[PDB]
């Protein structure tokens, strides 16, 4: 973490570079960014929820354009790697039944909505993952750009959360 006083203190560009592995959209950092200094963490982290109130299917599809496959933890040092091997990190990759299902399921998500399957992974195993992913196969599209965009917004503040301190 980095303090609220030194994100608040930073360049535009190296705070713009702190905000950017929290979600694919240089629009939201951005914004926030130009609205340095702020006044607490609470007052930062209700002008990201608003920032984030008006993502539409657009904002969804460009965000998930490289996201990790749940059951494809990626490999690297870099921040985007890692998040979501940390956030993967109670899928049981062991059980070969539900890594096979994970497959299937992303495989079958994909080309039905035309995008990678997106959940909030932390404190979720790959079953609670899998159910999720099998009730979402049967959403109208509107419906399920609707709870993507939800889970998108809950993992972006998750890691804006764990960027900036008090």
């Amino acid at each position: 973490m980095i303090a609220l006083s030194q994100f608040n203190s930073l360049s535009k560009d190296e705070a713009a570079g702190l905000l950017a592995p929290c979600v694919a959209l240089p629009a939201w950092g951005e914004t926030l960014v130009s609205l340095r200094p702020f006044a607490s963490r609470h007052a930062l982290l209700q002008t990201a929820r608003e920032a984030m109130a008006n993502w539409g299917e657009d904002e969804l599809n460009a965000a998930l354009s490289a996201h990790p496959r749940i059951g494809e933890k990626p490999t690297g040092s870099q921040a985007h790697a890692a998040l979501s091997r940390q956030e993967q990190s109670s899928v049981d990759s062991e059980n070969e039944r539900l890594a096979q299902a994970l497959r299937e399921g992303n495989a079958r998500y994909e080309a039905r909505f035309g995008r990678v399957f997106l959940i909030r992974a932390k404190g979720r195993s790959g079953e609670e993952i899998l159910q999720a992913l099998t009730r979402r196969l049967q959403h109208t599209a509107d419906e399920e750009v609707a709870e993507a965009l939800a889970q998108l917004r809950e993992i972006t503040m998750l890691r804006l959360e764990g960027a900036i301190g008090e």
